[PDB]
């Protein structure tokens, strides 16, 4: 799934 994943 996400983690830090920042757009």
């Amino acid at each position: 799934d996400r983690v830090y994943i920042h757009p």
